């Protein structure tokens, strides 16, 4: 059979909001809050199967920015302790007879100054040749980056939410 590989990428960016709340929000309440704040980029956030903690599958569907497309996410693992929250890419564009899966990292790191530090991972599930484009992974960490900045500018404005 085909080689199987693993290729891993791992991004990092800081926020001025603390891991606690950022986790609560941007995190475990993105279904809720982008679809209010970013709707030409997310539409709406529906639950498949589960119930919101691991093993739960869940359909994205994009607004008028992303042509109305879609992603369906499985939920590996979330630590709400350790603000860490892990997923897979099931179905979407990013997918192929090359990439079979792509496994998601999102960790929340605290930093002295009261802000933290977004570290995300990304895991390639690989089949045969490898052929990684450098511009295909980097408009994957460009589009996350352009929407965090509106999260972050909601949770500025609305200091009340998210405590």
């Amino acid at each position: 059979g085909a080689m199987a590989g693993v290729f891993t990428y791992e991004t990092e960016f800081t926020s001025v909001i603390p891991p606690p709340r950022l986790f609560k929000a941007f995190i475990l309440d993105a279904d809720n809050l982008i679809p209010k704040i970013a709707p030409q980029a997310v539409k709406c956030a529906e639950i498949i199967e589960g119930d919101g903690g691991v093993g739960t599958i869940k359909k994205i569907t994009f607004g008028e920015g992303s042509q109305f497309g879609s992603v369906t996410h499985k939920i590996d693992g979330i630590d709400k302790e350790n603000f860490v929250y892990s997923y897979s890419l099931i179905e979407g564009d990013a997918l192929s007879d090359k990439i079979e899966k792509i496994s998601y990292e999102t960790k929340l790191v605290s930093s002295s100054d009261g802000g933290s530090i977004i570290k995300s991972t990304s895991n390639y599930h690989t089949k045969g040749d490898v052929e990684i484009k450098e511009e295909h992974v980097k408009a994957g960490k460009e589009k996350a980056s352009h929407l965090f900045k509106l999260v972050e500018g909601y949770l500025l404005a609305n200091p009340n939410e998210y405590c």
